[PDB]
């Protein structure tokens, strides 16, 4: 128990890239194969200083159409202290990658990567609320239920030293 | 009592945005007791740069007492002062942010700017020998930055909160 | 509560465009101690060269070691186990420029820093991917650097020492151009 400190959370900013390391993949996976929809949370991060506050979540064992077979990957908007200064709904392109942990000087790494434009009609990409059906419900998270198969996750070095890296790159436009 | 700061407080890039919440309360406290002045966190203009601190009068100060918002910025003793030019001489631009969605319409912020005064004491190099008058120093600012009334219009206040933007024109970088 | 968490701060220790500036305060006293304990080494905070890059640390012997012992300030840098090592190219190959900063106002003066730069030699183990603890363990992380960075005599000149502190800058050259 300790106050404001853990305003480190406000110190978490990107590039606008977050790389999120999930350690204990062995224990976590089984723990999630044990209990359905056990969900891993990334630290919250700001797309950019005074920007949108997002967070990534992973289902190591899958969720929905990917339960028990796939890694499921989503992102979500969180209420951030500068929302009123930002355009809404959130509309930046988002790229997820599961990282191939290989030395880029032995063999070029093959990351597992998908990108999307958010859809304006997803309630979670409009301003932190504003009640808009918080009891819809469905995933408070937009993303891929079949991001990578438990089969494919074991190839190459997507898992290494018992950890995966999740990258989420938010396209940071500037050209008016 | 282990605060252990931090110091990792750095403008981006040159920009500090300062959020005052609990705005209603804080004001009703102002007219209840001048001269009171709330402070922004200390912040380095840039990594290894100048330490500054913004302060406000909710309030109003001197010229602005009772009637306006007054805002000032102060130079503070900084760990990298010996490596920097004195007196502090980077353009500083104040803004009170118009919290309207900047996508469907352009916000209109109120902006005052200045090049710091070489005569102005506070901008002199800190830690000369001070005692004991001094602390004195002593923000340069605007007593009538924006009044009551002409605030309240537009979204200069929203959700019981206002944003103070202090932008410092940073030392540029040399040569390709 | 403990409950550090100081380690959450270390992780936010990141070079500014590849640069660490390390301030060594209490230089008189520290120098004094190094004269009485030759193996006494000062250590910068660890720092990432770039956000998800390499974790390094600069270190210094104020009264010298090896060939500079007693006569010079000696200056080194080492590679530390880093959260992101598996994503990196090994061995560390980035160019490093050490400077001892001349603490003069750059407005009139134009400071004259003392500077040395080196390219990590791949034939040393020092810059190989660190062991996951272990491989090896000892203290591990043996640094590369300069036993004779700057003479005691030269450090007394200009403002290399000022207000009982010295500044060490380590600039790591990032490939950047992609």
């Amino acid at each position: 128990q300790e106050l404001r400190r853990e305003l480190e959370e406000l110190s978490v900013g990107s590039d606008g890239v977050l790389i999120w390391k999930i350690g204990s993949y062995g224990r976590r996976l089984q723990e999630a194969k044990a209990k359905p929809n056990l969900e891993c949370f990334s630290p919250a991060f700001y797309t950019h200083k005074y920007g949108y506050k997002l967070q990534v979540s992973a289902f190591l064992n899958g969720n929905g159409s990917g339960e028990g077979t796939h890694l499921s990957l989503y992102i979500r908007v969180l209420p951030g202290a500068f929302d009123n200064l930002l355009e809404w709904p959130f509309a930046r392109r988002v790229t997820f990658s599961l990282l191939d942990q290989s030395d880029p000087g032995l063999a070029k790494p093959q990351h597992v990567t998908e990108t999307f434009h958010p859809d304006p009609n997803w309630k979670n990409f409009q301003k932190p609320g504003t009640w808009r059906g918080s009891l819809d419900e469905s995933s408070l998270g937009f993303g891929y239920p079949k991001f990578i198969s438990h089969q494919d996750i074991r190839k190459r070095n997507y898992v290494r030293d018992d950890a995966v890296f999740i990258r989420a790159a938010v396209e940071l436009p500037r050209k008016i």
